[PDB]
């Protein structure tokens, strides 16, 4: 008596409308998406009438004063097999399906021109979105998502946007001790998938329900920076996510560098093999006040004259690679930066990891010490994750923010 696709779009509904997670919907709420479908109020009266109708027809469909999910599905069945689909319809429609019961193309990618060299990032809405929904899928309330409530959360896409095993997890902060997905991790991924893929953040904020939850379009979820000259406008436009490349040779030490900016004691990453490729890795620092999102990329370099693709080369800060305790290193770094980021407008720092063994002689014409004098360059960076120290990360954060 009522259609399996149907079903599929009334129970992501319903979810989306769970604003306190409790798997029911209470009075509030009822009202509320009743002005988002119908800009009107819902009458007292008629919420009676319909408390009435389905505790009378539906076992166990009206719990404490609040519409289940099976209240919910019976209520809709019963408007189409009384000639009111309209009412059906009208809510279906706002939740961005169409005839055919499946999203609206234009509902969930919405145009967005985006200038050359500008990035996107999340507006003060969308992070209040996203912050929202993680407490709505956190019901054990630890402060961090279980692959289990991570599903759950996800129940309503028909995909996750990322894995949970081999993806949040390995490239963003989690908590020490459960391993799972906290907040700050939470909102570090949505920030990466937001700069570096705009048109899939914005169609995954509409299987979540922004554009109901707002009340607007998703590209009010979205933030478009852009680094510009001195200009007296009133909206500050400041980038606030900066994506970092991490290059050198291979066994530099520089995919372990990557993931300590994920945990506190990067002392444990030494002995430990990674075993799960990580493109990208995302945490965040304090750059004179103002909360800055570092992205670090690591791409080893196999043999010294292979050639590096543009989408390897540009970015907001290159942190160049040398392994300090090894005379063959620093080649690599001087071939990469005369060739790539000497005639560059791109910020660079040079960086020696591995301090805590003896710093050997490099085989190189010049040392890294006065190869940095030649180029203007400041001084090599000496880096170790015996150390335990974020200084490293905050600079690099600290160049792309600012000149030169
Ligand atoms: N002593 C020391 N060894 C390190 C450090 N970072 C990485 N390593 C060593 O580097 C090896 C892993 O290399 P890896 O980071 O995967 O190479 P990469 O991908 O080119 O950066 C491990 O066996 C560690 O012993 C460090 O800060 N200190
Ligand atoms: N569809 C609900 C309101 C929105 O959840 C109702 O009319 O009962
Ligand atoms: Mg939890
Ligand atoms: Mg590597
Ligand atoms: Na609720």
């Amino acid at each position: 008596e009522l259609t399996s696709a149907c079903k599929k779009s009334l129970v992501r509904i319903f979810k989306i409308c769970d604003i306190d997670g409790d798997n029911l919907l209470n009075d509030y709420e009822l009202n509320l998406f009743q002005r988002r479908c119908f800009n009107t109020p819902l009458q007292p009266q008629i919420l009676d009438e319909v408390k009435a109708v389905i505790q009378k027809n539906v076992p166990d469909g009206i719990y404490n004063d609040a519409v289940t999910l099976k209240g919910f599905l019976f209520l809709h069945c019963l408007f189409i097999q009384r000639g009111r689909n309209e009412t059906t319809w009208a809510v279906l429609r706002r939740f961005g399906y169409n005839d055919q019961l499946e999203m609206c193309q234009e509902y969930l990618r919405p145009p967005l021109k985006i200038p050359p060299g500008s990035s996107t990032e999340l507006s003060h809405r969308g992070q209040q979105f996203l912050i929202a929904v993680f407490e709505r899928y956190d019901r054990d309330g630890d402060g961090a998502l279980s692959p289990e409530e991570h599903k759950m959360l996800f129940s309503t896409c028909p995909a996750a946007p990322w894995s949970y095993s081999t993806d949040i997890r390995k490239s963003c902060p989690i908590n020490e001790t459960t391993g799972w997905v906290t907040l700050h991790g939470w909102l570090c991924r949505w920030t990466l998938m937001t700069l570096i893929d705009v048109v899939k953040t914005m169609e995954y904020l509409a299987y979540l329900g922004f554009n109901v939850h707002e009340n607007d379009s998703q590209l009010a979820a979205i933030h478009v920076t852009r680094e510009r000259r001195i200009d007296l406008a009133k909206r500050q436009s400041s980038r606030s996510v900066y994506k970092c490349h991490v290059i050198g040779p291979k066994g530099s030490g520089k995919t372990g560098m990557c993931r300590g900016f994920l945990v506190e004691d990067m002392h444990k990453l030494i002995g430990k093999e990674f075993k799960t490729n990580v493109v990208n890795c995302i945490n965040s620092v304090q750059v004179y006040g103002q909360e800055k999102h570092l992205i670090l990329r690591d791409i080893d370099v196999r043999h010294a004259l292979d050639p590096l693709q543009p989408q390897e080369v540009n970015c907001d800060v290159a942190c160049l690679v040398y392994d300090s305790s090894n005379p063959r290193s620093f080649e690599y770094v001087a071939r990469i930066y005369i060739k790539y980021y000497a005639e560059s407008k791109i910020p660079v720092m040079i960086v020696g990891t591995k301090c805590d063994m003896d710093e050997r002689r490099q085989d190189y014409l010049m040392q890294p010490s006065e190869f940095c004098d030649k180029y203007k360059l400041l001084p090599p960076h000496l880096f170790s994750l015996k150390t335990n120290k974020k200084e490293l990360y905050t600079k690099l954060a600290t160049m792309a923010a600012f000149p030169h």
